[PDB]
């Protein structure tokens, strides 16, 4: 299928990635840069993020979902359902509202596209209605991350997809902070795209620190695999 080819020929080996985020949460301004690489053959992402404006005013875990679904591993039998690659290289817009239970919300707009050989994710994030001293602005979330299925459905009237899912962030006292994700993606270009059957992406995420890094930062290792169409 020459449409599948086109995505194949783009994601076949290791692809360098760049991520840029401008954020404002309750007027706490910050910028983040990230660099790394993805290998969609294995559903594998390796990234390192740096707060270039000093201290990050929110917990690193709360930004993981914001900081590359085109790197998912789609099994051979599911290749007709891979919206994200099909949009490349012109790319897609990924927009979310993230509702933190009993706290504020993030609203994010990203453009994910190639710039030459490099796969770029440029994001603007606005946070509003956060509690000063809540779990987010009060830095009460553990530096870890749970595995999670993400359910994708076609958004046929918009030539894109809708994605809906819950993330539970471990709080230091042993409880959990719900972050309810609402997501829409739409191609940037005017060309055709693969609109998928309902399926899900399986995520695992591991957060660590670079021992030689003095700046505020996050090392993220992610594996992502499409499933749910046998």
């Amino acid at each position: 299928d020459p449409m599948v080819s086109k995505g194949e020929e783009l994601f076949t080996g290791v692809v360098p990635i760049l991520v840029e985020l401008d954020g404002d949460v309750n007027g706490h301004k910050f910028s983040v840069s990230g660099e790394g690489e993805g290998d969609a053959t294995y559903g594998k992402l390796t990234l390192k993020f740096i707060c270039t404006t000093g201290k990050l005013p929110v917990p690193w875990p709360t930004l993981v979902t914001t900081f590359l679904m085109c790197f998912a591993r789609y099994p051979d039998h599911m290749k007709q359902h891979d919206f994200f690659k099909s949009a490349m290289p012109e790319g897609y817009v990924q927009e979310r509202t993230i509702f933190f239970k009993d706290d504020g919300n993030y609203k994010t707009r990203a453009e994910v596209k190639f710039e030459g050989d490099t796969l770029v994710n440029r994001i603007e994030l606005k946070g509003i209605d956060f509690k000063e001293d809540g779990n987010i602005l009060g830095h009460k979330l553990e530096y870890n991350y749970n595995s999670h299925n993400v359910y994708i459905m076609a958004d046929k009237q918009k030539n894109g997809i809708k994605v809906n899912f819950k993330i539970r962030h471990n709080i230091e006292d042993g409880s959990v902070q719900l972050a309810d994700h609402y997501q829409q993606n739409t191609p940037i270009g005017d060309g055709p795209v693969l609109l998928p059957d309902n399926h899900y992406l399986s995520y695992q995420s591991a957060l660590s620190k670079d021992p030689n890094e003095k700046r505020d930062h996050m090392v993220l290792l992610e594996f992502v695999t499409a499933a749910g169409i046998t």
